[PDB]
DNA sequence: TTTTTTTTTTTTT
DNA sequence: AAAAAAAAAA
């Protein structure tokens, strides 16, 4: 065996052997530029300098002769080939093999190996593997005749991926298994890391493996560095291994060799070596015998015989010249075009993009990849190459490239139908020669024929990536032979499941990333601002492969819209920063002669002095650029016009024109029904055959604005198609806002894929000419609906969006059918800079949308008192129509729509066509109105001056203006609809104007002004509702009543107790019919939401609601520990299930009410700081959201018997939002609805008030509010009458055998539960026993009927709070000492670390029984209650202070415990106590969550001192009860603890059975049964403690007169 | 043998 | 201001 150096010295050391062996095969494979062909050269290099000879078969066509001398090749004496099939190249070898003449051999890229029959062929259908069976073959010829000659052949290969392999890695090689087993050395090649200059970054560090080794010992590895323009960095590598084998001495940062000290730091010992080349060769020898492990141990003028022999052969074989020295190869030259930018061509080193050769340019959505890739073409027109663009991506627009400076009417182009079709289009206009440069626009649009022609759904694994890398191998061949250009503009998807790196990636698989010379990263990185206004975008490009020289340099730049490039501003700046121009202050010079003032200027005069332009832009090139480079046409179009007409007679009439005179490429444009918005659009309205998205958080005007362009669009007879994808669209506000109802197409979808599958239809049908999708957020995937509510669907969601994007495109413009889709606003959690704000569906939408919309609600349209509608600003945040950015502002009026004319009049006075005197508008000298309220109205009625005014603004205002048959359509439509029809169900669509499952239904609220307040009368059934408001305020209650409301007319309701609070006798108080209300209290928060989907499905469930969104603890959440941080898990599943409940709930006709607590968000200044828990989905899918309040307390002299309450109406889908109702609540009866009734109706004037009296039709009803409520009480059939009536006067939008079935379906879906999520999770109320509420003593008697109940109740959490030294720990104690008297097992949990056992057990607690833990951290406390809850072994557990619960970091902690405990301590029926701190301006530590979920909440007071003359012996104490679930709250106790005894149970039996007229009170004296017992409070007591007997007996009377 | 495709979401005085 | 865990496609 004998080896050749690498030419690098670590992986000489790394191989064993020494170098690569002689007369056999190795691979080297790796990344793009990771420096295969880099090291290759200098292994070609370092065999030429001991004199063999050389070939390369640059089959990639990518090698440059001037990098490879630089390297340090012999280019003259380096045979060369670029073949044109790969059995060519193959055939070369063999031949040169043969010869005995080449001593070494390389391939560049296996992977560029195309098979003859796969370049004869089409680009399309494949032939799979007839290379790898073509290498196969190569192989076996190969072996044989590499080691009778002695040659060694290297194989570059590329890097593909095998899909979905999760054992080993997913990377494979090109060209099959063959290669692997014959190559005897195989190369794992990479880049790690950059070799960085400060700023400049001049080389790659560079890591390489031996991954086969035939030779010596496998797997050893080396690296080293790569310097751009100099190849191996070998003596780099010498310094490091000669100090490693302690040749070289290394003092810090000193180098010495044998005590001659050679450098300072690596940079100068390196240097050192390179000057002492003797030195150098002995230190390498001593390293290579220290660290090989093997040793190697009239002739060459009949070599040139039979080489020549081989090359004779080979060129009367393969073509004229197909093999040659490189030196003198003229076709290997390396020639470049301007990008239009100068910094980038400074950037790219070589002064622009190379030709012959791919590139590609990629960057996020509106960068400039566009507008870039044009600047080229104009640029290279302006030479006069010709040039052809193809339009994938649909998008172009003529008037915007010229505008770039674009020759139009030359400039060829196509608008593919299939990617195939793009790219076969492509090899035809390379293989012509005809043209020079060609840009495909978005590889991301390039869809595969059988994508297309599949459904949407169906899935295509890595089709397309397959498909590219059959066009790389065809095309790189035909593009050099044609010194063609290529460019290929590329959308950045994001990659799942990578946390390193950058989660950024590029469509189309891997095999542009390796063939494109040069590789492009566009970002815009600012505005170009114009004091108010947006004139361009600030632009950075990124060199991110380069091919053609130093890669990693960036070029950053202005692109003016409407403009271009701003090349003159470069220029200016390049050219004061070289010093050639002079800049003294804000004054430019340039040699002597001053240009300008202000960079302005300057920029300017180098525009009208171009001569001299040329002249500093020349020099600044020569002093910049790293790599300087340096009869006849009449053929050319002979070629041409073949090649044209071969595409035409391929793929369709029209494939392929001149873009000047394709006339479906120009831009027409619809009203949006806002003027100011289509002033602020440029062009005057949307574009047809281009997709629209708008986005805006909820209620913002997004399905208003929609339905007013389709009502715009309808008035000049366009067909239109809504998607009700949101299961929410109203038919009648719709026609309120002038949509023609009877003929607009409507469907609600069951799937995503189902809607936009319809898309596809009605897009092909080419009979619809605008179709809006309401929500991208409701297109729930097929998967996602047939899975469960938790099942995990990994951007299952965006991949769909991206494969619809693709296929509707096309559709969309050969039909000129225009698509809007309406999305929702979800945040990104984890980012601190820019705007938190996202949009679902992914990436896809982004890129492919042609005008990009952000409305936003940003104030109310008053009446004084009324809220008539919504101030509203637009932003056009995409324009690939016009200048982006501009915005709009108007009005939407409720039940009108937007206020048109309300602009035309601001617009026009703005204009000076509308003159305003003060107050007064005049039109022409003639007066129009008087405020705008009236000019408005004017307008209005002379519609003729009206269109003659707004022709006027649009012609001022308007950037970019624009200015037998149909009974072909209704075939195609019909046909459309028979198909979808057939396919996705009885009636998946059909006109508005006749579904009736799509008119709205009410039901009542219980409350009357309330069911005003909503407008309708009522919710909404088969609609979605959340009530949300503070604690304790009304939302269960009310919600109850509506259930009741609901029973009473026989309807079936279900509720969702996961707040497990709700008490049954309670709600039988309030009219619920308890026996029938199924009721679950689920265990994890999906539970719940599974339930509800099978409530809804079942179709047997008319109304559902579930009691605290807040409660709904995820899975994982109640898995976990307390602590384990869960983010945004719970807001994830809440959107989840918005998307498949909606579908579910309207086809059942099913209504559902979530009840929310309010949480308050911190670091909000301005707005209100108040939340909602779990996200933002439900906002945007409910119909009505309601925010309740308890404004008052309804009194009775001394008692409090309910809570004044009012609700506002603060989201609408219904009738109009903001209006406001106020009412009672009457503890244990529920809303008055009486006392509503007498309100509303003394307001109406149907009710006379005189004075206190109250009359109806003449006679008097009642004396004060109190009877009259009471009289229409007694008289139900006058009370409906009235209300009737006022139902009639005050609803703005007045409303709209067979029970057997419903109960088959209903026991089934029960059946399915129960079975589901265990035993007893869903039953009838009134039979569920754990329901029921049972009480334990506090201690003091008196405190124990101010809690109604006679105690604490069982399974709830009770929160106490009070001033310091207040009784909170006392009174606890006592509840414990009294619980354990009837043997239960009590917890005490000591965070205050406080707690003395003495005087505990001086209270009468039973120590040695009580469980007790002082925690350290406070979650390790509550995780510690979450055991003893589950455990069901303890009774009672109280915490001591939630004050002092300190965060193990150290109110969302909290929170977190909360929704844990709840559930956990109804099960086990265990009672917690928090104790509570006091930090009116008091509040309570630990946030708002446990102010909900407390069913009991007390405030205990010291308010006085139990006295004894001289001694203090006790404090006088006051409990209020402040929160009560369980019985009437506000009634208070008041009682004495006596230090070291306790609750003085004795003192209240005194003071209560005085109270009760039991004891007799003379003054100080205190008598029982006419016996004295007692002088002073102090004797009483001390009497019945002597006489526990009677002290029974007066107890007893008590509790029976009191309890 | 031949090949990637894609985000999803708040939480708290 | 400091937190992360998820996969199914010929
Ligand atoms: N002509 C050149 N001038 C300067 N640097 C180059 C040139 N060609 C390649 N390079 C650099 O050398 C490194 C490896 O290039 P190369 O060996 O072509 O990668 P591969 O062959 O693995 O695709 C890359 O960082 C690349 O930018
Ligand atoms: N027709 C037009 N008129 C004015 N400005 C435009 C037009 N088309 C695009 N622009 C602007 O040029 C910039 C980049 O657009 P483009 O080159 O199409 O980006 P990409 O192709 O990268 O999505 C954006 O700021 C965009 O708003
Ligand atoms: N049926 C209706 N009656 C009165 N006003 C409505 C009705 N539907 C919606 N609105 C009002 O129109 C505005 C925008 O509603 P909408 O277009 O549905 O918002 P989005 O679809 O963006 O959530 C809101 O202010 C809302 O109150
Ligand atoms: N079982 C009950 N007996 C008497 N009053 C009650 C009962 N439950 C609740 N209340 C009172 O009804 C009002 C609202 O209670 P609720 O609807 O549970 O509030 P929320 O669910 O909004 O926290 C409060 O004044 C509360 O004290
Ligand atoms: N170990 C003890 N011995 C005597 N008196 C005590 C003891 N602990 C508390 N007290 C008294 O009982 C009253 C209330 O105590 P405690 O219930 O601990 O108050 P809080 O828990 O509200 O701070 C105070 O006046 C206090 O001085
Ligand atoms: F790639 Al674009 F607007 F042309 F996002
Ligand atoms: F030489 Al390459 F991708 F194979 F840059
Ligand atoms: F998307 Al909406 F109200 F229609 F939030
Ligand atoms: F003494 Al304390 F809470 F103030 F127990
Ligand atoms: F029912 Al609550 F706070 F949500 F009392
Ligand atoms: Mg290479
Ligand atoms: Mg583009
Ligand atoms: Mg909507
Ligand atoms: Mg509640
Ligand atoms: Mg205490």
């Amino acid at each position: 065996v004998e080896t050749i150096s690498t030419g690098s010295l670590s992986l000489d050391i790394a191989l064993g052997a020494g170098g690569l062996p002689m007369g056999r095969i190795v691979e080297i494979y790796g990344p793009e530029s990771s420096g295969k062909t880099t090291l290759t050269l200098q292994v070609i290099a370092a065999a030429q300098r001991e004199g063999k000879t050389c070939a390369f078969i640059d089959a990639e066509h990518a090698l440059d002769p001037i990098y490879a001398r630089k390297l340090g090749v012999d280019i003259d004496n380096l045979l060369c080939s670029q073949p044109d099939t790969g059995e060519q190249a193959l055939e070369i070898c063999d031949a040169l093999a043969r010869s005995g003449a080449v001593d070494v051999i390389v391939v560049d890229s296996v992977a560029a190996l195309t098979p003859k029959a796969e370049i004869e062929g089409e680009i399309g259908d494949s032939h799979m593997g007839l290379a790898a069976r073509m290498m196969s073959q190569a192989m076996r010829k190969l072996a044989g005749n590499l080691k009778q000659s002695n040659t060694l052949l290297i194989f570059i290969n590329q890097i593909r991926m095998k899909i979905g392999v999760m054992f080993g890695n997913p990377e494979t090689t090109t060209g099959g298994n063959a290669l692997k087993f014959y190559a005897s050395v195989r190369l794992d090649i990479r880049r790690i890391g950059a070799v960085k200059e400060g700023e400049n970054v001049v080389g790659s560090e560079t890591r390489v493996k031996v991954v086969k080794n035939k030779i010596a010992a496998p797997f050893k590895q080396a690296e080293f560095q790569i310097l751009y323009g100099e190849g191996i960095n070998f003596y780099g590598e010498l310094v490091d291994l000669g100090v490693k084998e302690k040749l070289i001495e290394k003092a810090g940062a000193w180098y010495s060799y044998k005590g001659e000290k050679i450098g300072q730091g690596k940079a100068n010992a390196t240097a050192w070596l390179k000057d002492n080349p003797e030195t150098a060769k002995e230190i390498e020898k001593k390293v290579r015998e220290l660290l090989l492990s093997n040793p190697n141990s009239a002739i060459d003028e009949n070599k040139q015989k039979a080489l020549a022999a081989a090359l004779g052969q080979i060129e009367k074989q393969f073509g004229k010249g197909s093999i040659m020295r490189l030196g003198e190869d003229r076709s290997m030259d390396v020639e470049t075009i301007s990008t239009g930018s100068l910094s980038l061509d400074i950037a790219l080193g070589a002064g622009g993009l190379p030709m012959g050769r791919i590139v590609e340019i990629y960057g996020p959505e509106s960068s400039g990849k566009t507008t870039l890739t044009l600047q080229v073409i104009a640029a290279a027109q302006r030479e006069g190459k010709t040039c052809a663009f193809i339009d994938a991506e649909h998008a172009l627009d003529p008037i915007y490239a010229r505008k770039l400076g674009v020759d139009i009417d030359n400039l060829l182009c196509s608008q593919p139908d299939t990617g195939e079709q793009a790219l076969e289009i492509c090899d035809a206009l390379a293989r012509s020669g005809a043209v020079d440069v060609i840009v495909v626009d978005s590889v991301a649009a390039l869809t595969p024929k059988a994508e297309i022609e599949g459904e949407i759904g169906d899935s295509h694994m890595g089709l397309a990536a397959r498909m590219m890398s059959q066009a790389m191998r065809k095309l790189a061949g035909n593009l050099k032979q044609s010194n063609t250009l290529l460019i290929f503009i590329n959308q950045i998807r994001m990659k799942i499941g990578v946390m390193f790196g950058n989660p950024e990636t590029t469509t189309g698989g891997n095999a542009l990333k390796f063939y494109a010379s040069v590789r492009l990263d566009i970002r815009r990185i600012g505005a170009v601002k114009e004091g108010e206004n947006v004139v361009g975008s600030e632009t950075r490009v990124k060199v991110v492969k380069n091919k053609i020289a130093a890669p990693f340099k960036q070029a950053e730049f202005q692109i003016l819209y409407g403009e271009g490039i701003n090349f003159y501003g470069e220029l200016v700046d390049l050219g004061v920063k070289e010093k050639l121009i002079e800049k003294a202050g804000a004054w430019y010079s340039y040699k002597g002669e001053k240009i300008g003032q202000g960079k302005a200027n300057a920029t300017a005069w180098l525009k009208d002095n171009p001569e001299t332009a040329k002249e500093i832009e020349k020099k600044v090139r020569e002093l910049l650029l790293s790599n300087p480079n340096s009869a006849i046409d009449e053929n050319k179009q002979k070629a041409l016009a073949a090649a044209l007409g071969q595409i035409e007679k391929q793929f369709g009439k029209g494939s392929i024109m001149r873009l000047g005179e394709d006339r479906s490429m120009d831009v027409e444009t619809i009203s949006t029904g806002s003027l100011s918005l289509d002033i602020a659009l440029g062009a005057g309205g949307l574009p047809m055959g281009r997709i629209v998205e708008i986005y805006g958080p909820e209620s913002s005007g997004k399905t208003t604005l929609t339905l007013q362009v389709i009502a715009a669009a309808q008035r000049e007879g366009k067909t239109c198609a809504f998607i009700d994808a949101e299961h929410a669209l109203d038919p009648i506000y719709a026609r309120k806002l002038g949509v023609d109802i009877d003929n607009l197409l409507c469907s609600q979808p069951d799937t995503g894929e189902q809607a936009l599958e319809i898309c596809d239809a009605l897009a092909r049908s080419g009979a619809v000419d605008v179709i809006v999708v309401d929500s991208v957020a409701a297109l729930t995937p097929k998967a996602e609906i047939e899975g469960e509510i938790g099942d995990s669907h990994m951007g299952l969601a965006a991949r769909m969006m991206s494969q619809a994007m693709r296929k509707l495109a096309g559709n969309l413009k050969q039909s000129n059918t225009l698509l809007i889709f309406i999305n929702q606003i979800r945040m990104k959690i984890g980012v601190m800079f820019g705007n938190p704000e996202t949009t679902t569906g992914g990436n896809a939408l982004k890129f492919y949308a042609s005008v990009r919309l952000d409305i936003r609600r940003i104030g109310a349209v008053k009446e004084g008192e009324n809220v008539v509608g919504s101030e509203t600003r637009v932003k056009v945040v995409k324009n690939k129509i016009a200048a982006p950015f501009k915005q709009a502002e108007f009005q939407i009026l409720y039940g009108e729509g937007i206020n048109f004319y309300g602009e035309l009049v601001d617009l026009g006075v703005k204009e000076k066509l509308i003159e305003k005197a003060g107050a007064w508008y005049s039109y022409k000298g003639e007066k129009i109105g008087q405020g705008k309220a009236n000019a408005t109205a004017w307008l209005k009625d002379n519609p003729e001056t009206a269109k003659e005014i707004e022709k006027k603004v649009r012609e001022l205002l308007l950037s970019n203006p624009n200015s037998a048959i149909d009974e072909n359509k209704q075939k195609a439509l019909a046909a459309a609809l028979g198909q979808i029809e057939k396919q996705f169900g009885k009636g998946s669509i059909m006109r508005l104007g006749e579904d009736r499952s799509m008119d709205v239904e009410t039901i009542s609220t219980g409350s009357l002004s309330l069911d005003i307040a909503l407008g309708a009368g009522g919710l909404p059934m088969g609609r979605i509702v959340e009530i949300y408001g503070p604690e304790s305020s009304g939302k269960t209650t009310l919600t109850l009543q509506v259930i009741a409301a609901a029973q009473r007319e026989g309807k079936t309701c279900a509720f969702i107790d996961a707040e497990h609070a709700l008490d049954p006798i309670y709600a039988r108080k309030l009219g619920v019919d308890i026996d029938n209300l199924l009721c679950s209290q689920p265990d994890t928060g999906e539970q719940a939401l599974e339930i509800c989907d099978a409530l809804a499905r079942s179709g047997a469930v008319d109304v559902i609601v579930v009691d605290s969104v807040a409660a709904l603890t995820p899975k994982a959440e109640i898995e976990g520990e307390i602590g384990d941080s869960h983010m945004g898990l719970a807001a994830r599943m809440m959107s989840q299930a918005m998307r498949k409940l909606a579908g579910n709930l309207k086809q059942s006709n099913t209504l559902l009410i979530f009840i929310n607590q309010i949480r308050m968000k911190i670091g909000v200044m301005f707005g209100n700081p108040e939340t909602t828990t779990g996200g933002n989905a439900l906002k945007f899918y409910a119909s009505v959201r309601l925010d309740i309040r308890r404004i008052g307390a309804v009194k009775e002299g001394e008692n409090v018997v309910g809570s004044e309450t009012r609700v506002k109406v603060v989201k609408n889908k219904i009738a109009a939002p903001f209006k406001q109702a106020e009412f009672q609540i009457l503890y244990g009866e529920g809303i008055n609805f009486y006392g509503e009734l007498v309100d509303l109706g003394v307001k109406e004037k149907l009710i006379e008030k005189a004075g206190a009296w109250y009359s109806y039709k003449g006679e008097k009803i009642g004396q004060g509010k109190a009877n009259a409520t009471a009289w229409l009480k007694d008289n139900p059939e006058t009370a409906k009458e009235i209300e009737k009536k006022v139902r009639e006067l005050l609803l703005s939008n007045p409303n709209s055998a067979i029970d057997e079935n419903k109960q088959k379906a209903l026991a089934a879906a029960l059946g399915q539960i129960e079975k589901q999520f265990g035993k007893g999770s869903i039953m009838r109320l009134g039979e569920d026993r754990s329901m029921d509420v049972e009480t334990i003593s506090t201690g003091s008697l008196s405190l124990d009927i101010a809690l109604g109940a006679g105690g604490l109740p069982m399974g709830r959490i009770v929160e106490i709070y009070g001033p310091e030294s207040s009784g909170k720990t006392t009174l606890t104690l006592q509840v414990i000492a009294a619980a354990q008297r009837e043997g239960k097992t009590c917890a005490f949990i000591d965070a205050e670390h406080a707690l003395d056992p003495i005087y505990a057990r001086k209270l009468g607690v039973d120590i040695d029984n009580l469980l007790c833990s002082q925690p350290d951290t406070g979650e390790q406390a509550l995780e510690i209650c979450d055991a003893l809850a589950r455990s069901g072994a303890v009774d009672v557990i109280v915490v001591d202070s939630v004050a002092a619960l300190t965060p193990k970091a150290e109110a969302r902690m909290m929170s977190q415990a909360m929704r844990k405990l709840a559930g956990n301590l109804k099960q086990s029926n265990t009672l917690l106590i928090f104790i509570n701190q006091i930090r009116n301006p008091e509040t309570t530590t630990g946030g708002n969550a446990l102010k909900f979920y407390a069913s009991v909440r007390l405030d205990i007071r010291r308010i006085g001192a139990v006295k004894e003359g001289e001694n203090v012996v006790g404090s006088e104490t006051r409990v209020k009860v402040v929160k009560n679930k369980i019985a009437a709250p506000f009634k208070q106790a008041e009682f004495q603890i006596l230090y070291g005894e306790g609750i003085n149970f004795y003192g209240e039996l005194v003071d209560l059975g005085v109270k009760e007229k039991l004891i007799e009170k003379a003054g100080a004296w205190y008598s029982y049964k006419g016996e004295k017992i007692g002088q002073g409070k102090a004797n009483a007591t001390a009497w019945l403690k002597d006489n526990p007997e009677t002290a029974k007996e007066i107890e007893k009377k008590v509790r029976e007169l009191l309890l």
